[PDB]
């Protein structure tokens, strides 16, 4: 039994590669505590009985608004062996500034380009094996209307899903590595439920839930300005390596 999450920013076709692969064989509920939907669905392939959950759309994860809430909870509190990204094939930079957020938090992930039919159309060159170069994930190119991909996704799925491993590792400069490098240090003992770096990240930038959660650790308290100062630093990192994979994948 596979257990997966569809995650993706709002409205890049999770939810129709979720009815590509489940049909009727689906139902939904609501998150605990919570009136938000929740979607899961299950289908069988190869005799493998792969369970589908279909994530709330979030262009970010941070810990404010509902459903980037229960996203995060579940990629990272939840019981998925691996996630599928569903990127806009046409329109991916926002899909994959969440997707490097995803890889950081060391999850098995495989990218799913969506309406590929779509983006065929428009002349556009999209090379699957510079995403996987630049990405160090397997890529997938998927249409929930002519079926592209659906196969080649099941497959790749189940030989992704019988590793025993997953590093994306994006360079933040002196200034942030520097400081990673003191929290992973001082949280050296700690008992993590995710990798130090990660939290580390979450915690300078001033999430909620990690910038508590490191000070009830042990760390000290950042100012306002260091945690706005650290966020945009961060994210302006990842837009920047976004446009090089964009640029060295993706061609007219
Ligand atoms: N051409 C084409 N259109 C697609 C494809 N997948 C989805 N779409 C279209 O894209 C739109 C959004 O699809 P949807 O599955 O609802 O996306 P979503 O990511 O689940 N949205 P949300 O974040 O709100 O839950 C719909 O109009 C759908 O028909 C695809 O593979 N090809
Ligand atoms: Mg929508
Ligand atoms: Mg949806």
């Amino acid at each position: 039994m596979v257990k997966v999450a569809l995650a993706g920013c709002p409205n890049v076709g999770k939810t129709s590669l979720f009815n590509a692969l489940t049909g009727t064989k689906q139902y939904v509920a609501n998150w605990p505590g919570v009136t938000v939907e929740k979607k899961e669905g299950v289908f069988t392939y190869k005799g493998y009985t792969i369970n589908l959950i279909d994530l709330p759309g979030t262009y970010s994860l941070g810990y404010s608004s509902i459903d980037e809430k229960i996203a995060r909870d579940y990629l990272l509190k939840g019981d998925a062996d691996l996630v599928i990204l569903v990127a806009d094939s046409v329109n991916p930079e926002q899909s994959l500034y969440l997707l490097l957020e995803i890889l950081e938090m060391e999850k098995k992930v495989i990218l799913a380009m969506t309406a590929i039919d779509e983006a065929k159309k428009t002349g556009m060159k999209i090379d699957r094996y510079e995403l996987q170069k630049h990405l160090g994930i397997p890529v997938v190119f998927t249409s929930s209307v002519t079926g592209e991909g659906l196969e080649e996704l099941k497959e790749k799925i189940v030989e992704y899903a019988q590793k025993n491993t997953i590093r994306m590792i994006l360079d933040y400069g002196e200034k942030v590595e520097s400081e990673i490098k003191k929290v992973e240090n001082f949280l050296r003992d700690k008992k993590l439920r995710i990798n130090p770096r990660y939290f580390a990240l979450k915690y300078l930038s001033g999430d909620p839930e990690f910038y508590s959660e490191g000070v009830k650790l042990g760390l000290p308290e950042l100012s306002e300005e260091e945690r706005i100062g650290y966020r945009l630093l961060i994210a302006k990192r990842k837009r920047e390596y976004v446009e090089n994979v964009v640029k060295e994948a993706f061609a007219d």
